[PDB]
RNA sequence: ACCAGA
RNA sequence: ACCAGA
RNA sequence: ACCAGA
RNA sequence: ACCAGA
RNA sequence: ACCAGA
């Protein structure tokens, strides 16, 4: 029987993560300098005014690669005090230098921005295809009471979080289903229901968010330091890591859904042997998605290299035959678009076979 | 002896009810908002200002499909306490979704209901084509005691489910049979007699029973919740189920005197050979129509696929030879209309001999 | 945890043992009278186990 | 040496 | 890579 | 998210 | 392959 | 599909 672990601990160095530190600093990138427009000082009344100046900003085609990240991650980071020390706790991106500039407001400038360059702000700053609110009857947001900007601001947050969601696995199927979150945060009372940003809007954003990978890093680095908060969370960041179970995990659902309906159901069709190597390769992927730590369930929204070994190409047999366990279990598994070039739909057929055979068949 | 037993086998399998749940959830037809005015408050007296509007909202030739049906579900469900949770108890529909809303007196209202819209409910529920009391010096039919709107209630009920009875199988021809039993319930004082609802009245609900199956699977599947009620149940629900003796096999009688005329009686002419395969495909019937369950009686006037199979026309010897006994032993089989393309009188004509030539000849 | 509306009641949720609380529903409401006036109206009803 | 592998 | 998830 | 709970 | 089957 | 059934 030495054949038995022998082969175990082969499986169990080449579907191991690489040890690390290895690198002197010469793998480093040529960086890139980002603009990211963090409130100035402590009153309320200039980060109304900045969350104002800056979704508009958003809702424009003139806007460019790095202005756009760092306008998105100059308003992802408004809910906290002082979001200078977060931008450079957050970022460990390689790629991308934070240059953060502070935002003051003023009645000289046009925009009513200055930089703390006062009329240097307005071009950073500044009709069909402006993107802004749907009840386009709003001009302004800027309000003046702390409670009323913390319900703007998680209004505005909690509809670019949900983007974060399926904006690299389902693109443009996400219309859909990023509305059955709004709708969920409404009658939560978690956001106001009538400044829902249009379309158009949310299409400049979940066309970012794909585009760029040093946005998701900042998204996700953020998310992962809101659930180490110990305490009673402040309230936009109980709402992010409310929105984050949607996050989770998304785009690993050919590895989550074949443990959820080929293994955990347990059909007397797992002893096949044709499977009997591919639950080896399963069960080292569960060994190797906890010892990732946090970050593991966002592997394909931080779009590392480990995520193509979780790949149901490695297990073409046992996937298939979750995946006729799992559309014939539930009615929201009828959506779930399986194409690869790896299906062999004759356990695809098997798998529903055994749903449909231990029907009223208690074990 | 192996053919035997291998072919009785081959007769539990092609007359078996198929194995369910391998539908995912794509089956599910488009939806049908549904409108069913619920009795409103916990008050007795505006459920009978409810009833009063809405018999009358039935007996007029400008009310719809849906409009219709709801209104039948409004009125067949007023005997309860919260009619509200039991509708949705009881409708599996998969092709109906009820929106009940609830109904309101008032006295700013026109017809004195509001919706809990106070004007909108008079375009709901609002002369010689407006079907009423036959007894038509009656204006309304509003009361204030509950023993009162018990009995009246009552006696509208008694006279829509005798109409489920017959309203599938004989509806032009059900006029006559459903007097008798309105005058049982006459006698038993079980409804008021002066209340009958006309010819008209009645040929409006009768012709909606027949010709929609959401109507009636909301009928049936009450019925059947009716049954399961353990104790003494409350006196409207004691004559539903006492109506029910005249809606269970409403339609299969050329399967249920098949059985009481052709199996039961035993004359010499069924070891005809004949009749051999045809006693089994008979036997394997009685074994499937005690596994269908409590739905089994109601499998025509709910109109669902298995009582195409349990139609005469697979032992069409057989049954001829139980019309033949059938109508030679009542004086009530002779107004049974047995028209079929598959009769074969020569069986009919054998039906009647073995009654004939068995007229004092105790065996 | 959902009166003070933290991050952890959606883990609670029905829906990620959508078919055993369909089935859970089923015994509810027919056991008790209490049970009848629960809305669980939820885009993962499954009912076929809500009959089972 | 030869396949497939978000 | 694609589902559903107060 | 929704019931009942001296 | 061919009938009849609320 | 079609009868009779306190």
């Amino acid at each position: 029987a030495t054949l038995l672990r022998s082969l175990a601990l082969f499986k169990r160095n080449k579907d191991k993560p690489p040890i690390t530190s290895g690198s002197g600093g010469a793998i480093r990138g040529i960086k890139h300098i980002i603009i990211v427009p963090i409130p100035g000082d402590s009153s309320i009344t200039t980060r109304s005014r900045l969350l104002d100046r800056l979704v508009r900003l958003i809702g424009n085609p003139d806007v460019s690669g790095p202005k756009l990240t760092g306008a998105l991650i100059g308003i992802l980071s408004l809910f906290v005090e002082s979001p200078g020390q977060l931008i450079q706790r957050i970022t460990d991106d390689p790629d991308v230098s934070i240059r953060l500039l502070e935002v003051v407001q003023s009645d000289q400038s046009q925009s009513g921005l200055t930089f703390a360059m006062e009329d240097e702000a307005d071009q950073y700053f500044s009709q069909s295809r402006f993107g802004w609110f749907e009840n386009k009857e709003i001009s302004d947001i800027e309000v003046q009471d702390p409670e009323g900007f913390n319900m703007i601001l998680g209004t505005i947050l909690a509809q670019i979080w949900v983007l974060l969601a399926k904006a690299v696995t389902a693109p443009d199927t996400a219309a859909d289903s990023e509305l059955r979150r709004w709708i969920k945060y409404t009658q939560q009372r978690r956001v106001v229901g009538e400044f829902r940003l249009e379309r158009k809007w949310l299409d400049v954003v979940r066309n970012r968010i794909a585009e760029d990978l040093s946005l998701r890093r900042f998204m996700v680095a953020l998310i992962l330091d809101i659930k180490r908060t110990p305490g009673n969370k402040p309230r936009i960041a109980e709402m992010i890591c409310d929105i984050d179970t949607y996050i989770v995990e998304a785009g690993l659902a050919s590895f989550i859904l074949t443990i959820k309906f080929g293994i955990e159901t347990m059909y007397p069709a797992l002893g096949l042997h044709e499977f009997a190597g591919e639950l080896s390769t399963l069960e080292s992927l569960m060994n190797l998605y906890q010892q990732m730590g946090e970050t593991a369930p966002y592997m394909v929204i931080l779009e590392n290299s480990i995520q193509n070994k979780f790949s149901a190409g490695s297990y073409p047999l046992l996937w298939s035959y979750a995946m006729g366990v799992g559309v014939e279990l539930e009615n929201s598994m009828g959506g779930l678009n399986f194409g690869r070039s790896y299906f062999d739909p004759a356990y695809f057929r098997l798998g529903q076979e055994m749903v449909r055979r231990s029907a009223g068949k208690v074990s």
